[PDB]
């Protein structure tokens, strides 16, 4: 996240963090046995780290649990990130308290202008590399369709939507793909691609979760 600030310790309890021996993409937890991230995130040998803040340090509130299975959109295109949905199954499941705690799936896609909550252990930096070890939250709008296409001619679809400031300076990173997009208290996005981080004129481009309800409600009636 770069030009965000400091969540707090576990004020964003839905937020994961992808570990193939070290971190590489977020999720968000949907209840007590999966999570949902971006399909671009996908490798073999995940573990989900849960309740964490500082994910260089144990603090004490973390569940750390395998994947079992995982789940890539069936019409995800890596070259476009047209459906980049993933959905991770947790070998057992997480114990829900204050720390560790499922985002609702939207019944309804979010309005242009609406607020939204972005979160990650992604870069900091628009130019060079900075790591946080503790997670960043960044408040960002979403923009208007014709804002977005204008942005990125030719390479929106209707599986995604664009939030952020075209002026630039505020923006989700590399490192924090996969990782949730929450406004009025929905999952309404992944943390999905963009040009660069907090360019002018580039904001960043999100999974509309809207349209994967049905997906996502069937595949988990059924594994
Ligand atoms: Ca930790």
């Amino acid at each position: 996240i770069v030009g965000g600030y400091t969540c707090g310790a576990n004020t964003v309890p839905y937020q994961v963090s992808l570990n193939s021996g070290y971190h590489f993409c977020g999720g968000s937890l949907i209840n007590s046995q999966w999570v949902v991230s971006a399909a671009h995130c996908y490798k073999s040998g995940i573990q989900v780290r849960l309740g964490e803040d500082n994910i260089n340090v144990v603090e004490g509130n973390e569940q750390f649990i395998s994947a079992s299975k995982s789940i890539v959109h069936p019409s995800y295109n890596s070259n476009t990130l047209n459906n980049d949905i993933m959905l991770i199954k947790l070998k057992s499941a997480a114990s829900l308290n204050s720390r560790v705690a499922s985002i609702s799936l939207p019944t309804s896609c979010a309005s242009a202008g609406t607020q939204c909550l972005i979160s990650g252990w992604g870069n900091t930096k628009s130019s060079g590399t900075s790591y946080p070890d503790v997670l960043k939250c960044l408040k960002a709008p979403i923009l208007s369709d014709s804002s977005c296409k204008s942005a990125y001619p030719g390479q929106i679809t209707s599986n995604m939507f664009c939030a952020g400031y075209l002026e630039g300076g505020k923006d989700s990173c590399q490192g924090d793909s996969g990782g949730p997009v929450v406004c009025s208290g929905k999952l309404q996005g992944i943390v999905s691609w963009g040009s660069g981080c907090a360019q002018k004129n580039k904001p960043g481009v999100y999974t509309k979760v809207c349209n994967y309800v049905s997906w996502i409600k069937q595949t988990i009636a059924s594994n």
